[PDB]
């Protein structure tokens, strides 16, 4: 029975978003202005004279700003159809769109769900102004255009849903009737989920004077509702929804409820004194009907938003009804208070009892009552104290549930009532369709923050759709946010488009630094699992500790022997991937350099992590018990080919890697290393001479390889579950072939990075390389068209340089599930375009 | 759950109401002609080329004869009103009007009832008009005239319909969703009743451009569905309702139930490849979801209704979408059948599916499947078989309960099914709001009859409004009354107007026959009844037997005498106001004459039928043993104020009674009452020699006065309960001062009758007088402008005359209730005339 509200939005004469009403009816603001001289001149059509031919008595309305803007290109919506679509259907969209990010759901995640519309839209100004146009102005999109149902039905076409969809016509009670209809689709269970709402648009002076001529306009301009001066009522346009689902299906998703839709009712002033005279019996009909599926009584109802439009005939009516529903029955001197939101924005017309919704809506969210604005003296034809009813006059802070009437009359005599009780480091992802868009985006979420900064990083996270382009701010805590939101330029950037497929990286040296993923041991679980899982694995091998050297003990081993350096190295890698793994990045395959194969080999599937620490433990031991501080490596800004030249005359040299076009590393003799380094030196060359007591890829190696054997011999390769890139047989590995003899291949051959990027950027779609390593030293070698991604970097080895990479993956369109890392903030900031006929 | 369609109606391009519809799709007729010079020019607005700037590529559609005429005045609106009136709106008030007449609900019967109105409308070509015309044409009836929901609205004011009432548009599906939404509306109990339908109307050229534009329409004019023809669709218009009531309230109200609607499903496309592209999956998600509603399996279901509009793409989805959701899980070789009403009317548009609903209801009311009129070739893009589909070509007797799908769908998406299962002397009395009306009415129900007599008796005088023009056919048998209805200038007329009051008029002399009231007491049991208790009322005194005299037993009296003719007299009047009270006719007053008074004084309640009784029998006892062949009474055409100046030199007569200011009557001495009578046809005048032996209210009743006194003296008069004029006193009596005395004055003085028709009819409002008497003797009398209505005549005294003087009351506007003497026929002749902008 119950049906929460779960979000809300409008477009109203003086207020963008339900804020900004809010705001207005507690200002107790009135948005009731001239005509806008940009649709249509308000003199022209205006004369004092009510009988006068073709013109109004009213000068004066609530209009919404740029009702002829709207965003076609997030709709998808082709300049030639924004321009023959009626405005009416433009505002319904946007409204949808930005009430389900009221509610925190992503609307794009509503694809094939039930999820009704049911809107109320009456007049049809802008198919006025296409029939005006005559003959040869109508075009293929002229009927989708214009036809109101589609109203509903474009809305449910663009966020796929799949629920019921239809606009009702009950005059100004349509957008409360579709409420009604939206909460028994909601009970039947024909509707998980319900956008419900309605729309009214003044695009035509038609309007303005079939309503002067009917008569129900004020000569002031403004609606005086229940007052002595009440002259009439004023114009508004508008629109609004409110997103409504079963309060136990909120609850259960956690969703936020704004208000719970208790009961409500419609029925018809049936014969009236005429048909568009109003029927208090059948308004009194229409309470008690509402009020009793509401299981409600009169004691609990503190607040009726009216109907109230000013007009002298219409007020008594309503005031006489409500007395006696709700004010007798009300213990009398505490009376039932009533408003009515026309006295801020006028009569909002189809859109009308939505704007009521919406307002009580926000009144019970702010526990007060807002103020009736046009009201000095009570109307003399309404007994408002034999009634027991109150005009409330002041804004009232609102001290038992709370629990509020709105009620929507038509002209038709088709009445509505509804009752509503009360309710019962981190990233900020911010993304758009356009960088125009993502910046006004990144404003807007400034100037909100201008908190639980997780509880804003949930919404933004798993509450919004994930568009192309895409920042993310990356802070401590909410001001820490703030603050990194403004100077925006520092945001992590990025436009989700080609990613095709993902390699990781392994790297081989240089990637070591004392006390990396020491703080990640404590920041991430994840983490400190798969490095106790890879302590457990070498501990058979290296007699010192993992945790020991990575946590910088006392007792501990400094990184400074290669026999320590690489199974650490290896343990820091594996963990990493696992990581990466962890928050949604899988390899669609992996590469690694030198030992970083051995990396590799194990998220490849290939290698056991018994194999795999074994390899690496027995190959570093080997080279520090033969290798080391016999040879030595050097690393330069060079091309291959003229290196291999330049080892002319150095027989105890060779090329050891080609990482890129642009740098190699030789490695042999230490005394030839410094000869060459020199040589290059002399011809003003860049040559960094590389760390490293040994010599590997070198002919050195082979000095080991009597040894390898004997302690890689037992190995049992696997067929690699993640496709395996061989750097050493430059292409796939698809066969259980990574044995003992493959591991010393790998360490006395060239690295063959370079042909392996190549191959996996022009062939087989790989576009992003994720270096899952301790500091990033193969990113700054992948061609220019690749995407590059590090994971840690030297001293920046916690959880802020873990969500930072995180960050640059994710807005470089990776699949990154921010869940793991985990509230009134903005909606989308649409970039909408003048679009007429 | 189980809605029953209780009632129907249609107005579609060949038929004005559902018998014609079905005439048309037996007969396999196609409604689809030329555009109609008459609103708009074909050629004018043709163009074979598509892309023809402000033209149609079809010259063909669906026509409504006559959408320009309105019976206006039926409805209660003005000419001004009915000119600014949406042809729509006017088409479904008679639309709804008839769709209740087809259930046998008298419309009138509703007002504050809890019926629903769901009506579905999309196009606004009257609007497009009223735009074209521009500013200055905007009118006090405009807005009402044009909004759509007030086509709901309006229908719920006039028949004072107190339930929801509202327009949804979801485009060519918002029929059907009313239906649906109407049928939740009764599964809630929100109504009791709804009336859910639609109507379309092609007003304008607009729309078939902007049709064209959007390209749906058949170059060559006929919908060609599910055939390899299908080149598009064709426009048609029309209007169709259902009353719908739970099936539970319509068998116990015993409501006809034509079909019930088992279920039904509304869903929209949504992310459909463009928001006007069918969606396969979204209609079988439909189908499946009102099926299961329906607690239907394929089996079940023997044909669908469907949307077919002969559109290439349409087409192909919807026979995908009914395989897999009916046509597989069907036995395959006993498939599915399918077809369109579109091949007979073409698209109906918003009215489209409740044309097919009305098809539906028409083909599980017939027991038979139509043909689909332009198919030869199935079309090749459809695996009919594969579906284990067929399009019925052909009338197809269906031979389980019957079961029917229909399917509408809605170029925004919006998807509706519904599943049908098949259903689970007298008066015609025809009244209309004007002479030329109640002709028509006459017509039509002579062509009905051109079937159960009572059953029809029954439908017209419970299922109709009761108007002002009123004739009523008095017959045997279904025959008599056809025949009868020929030569309609025989019928009962007559005009409900000036009624005011009833006064029941009891004579004196002149009203008995042998035989009164004989084949009364066998063909009434109120009669019967009341003649029992009056002979046991008089049995005390009498000595012979009331029946006996009545039947003319041989043992019994012949009303020769005067102490058996009045307490006979008395009976028959006693017991003929009991019958008159019996059917509704309860007096506002009792006025008798002479004799007649005793028995006024019996309905009245001032006496009781025992001193009633004794009253009568023991002065006529008294007049037979001294008055009778002692005296003589004449009848002059004459006024009294003449005939007391002739009455002069014969002091043995007086003045009897002044019945009329034309005709008094003399009594005394029979040689004077001869020489008065000799005289008066000596000057020329008319002269009837009254056939009674003795002289009342002359002198010579003194002589009976020391009688009268002594057998009456015990009387106990009563106030009177009906008011009493004595023509005696010659005002009201409203005391209980009528003893003996009375009795005794009143027999021996004057009859004022004339005086009382004068004062009742002049002052105290009363303007008919029924004549309880067994032939009438007063009527003859009244003034001219007060109603009289007699009883029973000389010989006609059975069950014809009773009928046809209760028929002559109440088509005097009496309060007749039929039910005591108590089917697809007529619906009303509305007097339709031109309205127009």
């Amino acid at each position: 029975e119950p049906v929460a509200v779960v979000g809300i939005s409008c477009r109203v004469p003086g207020a963008r978003d339900p804020r900004e009403f809010w705001e207005l009816l507690a200002a107790g603001g009135q948005a009731v202005t001239d005509v806008p001289a940009d649709r249509w001149n308000a003199g022209d059509f205006y004369d004092p004279d009510r009988s006068a031919p073709g013109r109004s008595n009213s000068r004066w309305g609530g209009f919404i700003e740029d009702v002829d803007r709207f965003d076609a290109a997030f709709f998808g919506i082709s300049p030639r159809e924004a321009a023959e679509m009626d405005p009416q259907q433009r505002l319904a969209l946007e409204l949808g769109w930005e009430a389900l990010e009221r509610a925190g759901i992503d609307p794009s995640s509503l694809t094939g769900t039930r999820t009704g519309v049911f809107a109320g839209a009456i007049w049809d100004d802008y198919a006025t102004l296409k029939h005006r146009q005559g003959g040869a102005a109508i075009t293929p999109h002229t009927v989708t255009g214009l036809h109101r149902g589609i109203i509903a039905n474009r809305l449910s076409y663009t966020l796929g849903l799949r629920g019921p969809s239809m606009v009702v016509d009950s005059g100004q009670s349509s957008s409360l009737v579709a409420v009604h209809l939206a909460c028994e689709s909601l009970r039947r269970g024909e509707s998980e989920l319900a956008l419900a709402g309605g729309v009214s648009l003044n695009l035509v002076p038609d309007s303005i004077i079939g309503a002067s001529k009917f008569g129900g306009l004020s000569p002031d301009g403004r609606a005086y509702t229940f007052d002595a001066r009440a002259n009439g009522y004023v114009r508004g346009e508008g629109g609004g929804f409110v997103v409504l689902k079963r309060l136990s299906r909120a609850v259960a998703d956690g969703d936020p409820v704004l208000a719970v839709i208790r009961g409500s009712a419609v029925n018809n002033g049936g014969a009236a004194q005429g048909m568009t005279t109003p029927d208090a019996q059948a308004q009194e009909a229409v309470l008690r009907e509402a009020h009793e599926r509401a299981g409600t009584a009169p004691a609990d109802v503190r607040y009726v938003e009216l109907h109230g439009t000013g007009t002298p005939v219409g007020d008594p009516i309503e005031a006489a009804a409500l007395g006696a529903a709700l004010g007798t029955g009300r213990p009398a001197g505490q009376p039932l208070l009533v408003g009515s939101v026309k006295t801020n924005i006028g009569h909002l017309e189809g859109a009308a009892g939505i704007a009521g919704l919406i307002k009580a809506v926000l009144a019970v969210r702010g526990r007060a009552l807002p103020a009736s604005l046009n009201y000095e003296t009570p109307n003399p034809a309404i007994p408002f104290e034999e009634l027991n009813l109150r005009v409330n006059t002041e804004y009232l802070p609102w001290e038992q549930r709370m629990v509020v009437g709105v009620s929507s009359f038509g002209m038709g005599g088709t009445n509505a009532h509804v009752v509503l009780e009360e309710a019962p480091v981190v990233p900020w992802v911010v993304s758009a369709k356009s960088a125009a868009a993502l910046d006004a985006q990144i404003e807007r979420l400034a100037a909100f923050a201008s908190v639980d900064a997780g509880a804003v990083a949930r919404v933004l996270a798993g509450g919004r759709a994930q568009f192309e382009h895409r920042a993310v701010v990356v802070g401590s805590g909410p001001d820490d946010l703030a603050a990194a939101l403004a100077a925006p330029e520092g945001l992590v950037r990025g436009v989700a488009s080609g990613v095709g497929r993902v390699a990781f990286v392994f790297p081989g040296q240089g990637t070591q630094w004392a006390g990396m993923g020491a703080e990640l041991l404590d920041s991430s679980a994840v983490f400190a699992a798969a490095m106790a899982e890879c302590e457990a694995a070498l501990s058979p091998y290296v007699d010192w500790s993992l945790e020991a050297v990575v946590r910088q003990a006392p007792g501990a081993p400094t990184l400074e022997r290669v026999d320590v350096v690489q199974p650490v190295t290896f343990a820091v890698m594996v963990s990493l991937a696992r990581v990466w793994q962890h928050h949604g990045v899988t390899p669609q395959a992996v590469v690694g350099h030198s030992q970083g194969e051995i990396a590799a080999a194990y998220v490849a599937g290939a290698l056991s992590l018994d194999d795999a620490a074994r390899v690496v433990t027995l190959r570093s031991k080997s080279i520090a018990a033969h290798l080391a501080g016999k040879g030595g490596m050097l690393s330069l800004a060079l091309s291959e080919d003229a290196v291999l030249e330049r080892l002319a005359g150095f027989d105890g040299l060779s090329v050891a890697a080609v990482n890129g076009p642009t740098a190699t590393v030789v490695s042999g003799d230490p005394v030839q290393i410094e000869e060459l380094a020199r040589a290059c030196e002399a011809d003003g060359v860049r040559a960094r001479v590389i760390p490293v007591d040994y010599a590997s890829h070198s002919r050195q190696v082979e000095i080991i390889e009597s040894e390898l054997a004997e302690v890689l011999a037992g190995l049992s390769p696997q067929a690699p579950r993640v496709p395996f890139f061989s750097t050493l047989e430059g292409a796939w590995i698809t066969e259980p072939v990574l044995d003992g003899g493959y591991w010393y291949r790998n360490l006395r051959h060239r690295v063959g990075f370079a042909p392996a990027v190549e191959t996996l950027a022009t062939d087989e779609g790989f576009t992003h390389f994720v270096e899952v390593s301790a500091h990033p030293v193969l990113t700054m070698a992948l061609p220019g068209t690749v995407t590059g991604l590090a994971t840690l970097r030297r001293d920046n080895g916690g959880q802020d340089r873990l969500v930072a990479s995180l960050a640059e993956a994710w807005a470089n369109g990776l699949a990154v599930d921010w869940s793991p890392l985990l509230s009134d903030l903005p909606t989308y900031a649409f970039q909408t375009e003048r679009h007429w006929l």
